[PDB]
């Protein structure tokens, strides 16, 4: 397992515009298009992202390329962030995947309230971090996915994804 396989499991693959768990237009492997309620706005974002007139539909190759760009953007966002980078660099490779997963799902802004969780992770207080991570809108709104990510932080194994 690696970050691509992990997020492919968590996000699925859909080749036509769909709505994410928050109701926002999305495509591919969890690629957010827009928070606007306008499907036309989402279609414009899609065409800009792919470089052709897509009519709301992409190929698997295009979905996988967007996904690679999105994973890389999450990593670079962590590495450019003075609060996230030191914690990320303190983690082992499996837990770094859990970190990328959260930033992919919520962005840097969405993880801003996780200050106490970040401290517990940097301190390697895994059980305490797991308890703290679950006290979140994130966990309450997407509990099965959050449980998998939290188990990855708690154990440093892929057990939640193999199971
Ligand atoms: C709990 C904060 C979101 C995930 C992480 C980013 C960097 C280290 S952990």
């Amino acid at each position: 397992m690696n970050i691509f396989e992990m997020l492919r499991i968590d996000e699925g693959l859909r080749l036509k515009i769909y709505k994410d768990t928050e109701g926002y237009y999305t495509i591919g492997i969890g690629h957010l298009l827009t928070k606007s309620p306008s499907l036309n706005a989402a279609k414009s974002e899609l065409d800009k992202a792919i470089g052709r007139n897509c009519n709301g539909v992409i190929t698997k190759d295009e979905a996988e390329k967007l996904f690679n760009q999105d994973v890389d953007a999450a990593v670079r966002g962590i590495l450019r962030n003075a609060k996230l980078k030191p914690v990320y660099d303190s983690l082992d490779a499996v837990r770094r995947c859990a970190a990328i997963n959260m930033v992919f799902q919520m962005g840097e802004t969405g993880v801003a309230g996780f200050t106490n969780s970040l401290r517990m992770l940097q301190q390697k207080r895994w059980d305490e971090a797991a308890v703290n991570l679950a006290k979140s809108r994130w966990y309450n709104q997407t509990p099965n996915r959050a449980k998998r990510v939290i188990t990855t932080f708690r154990t440093g194994t892929w057990d939640a994804y193999k199971n």
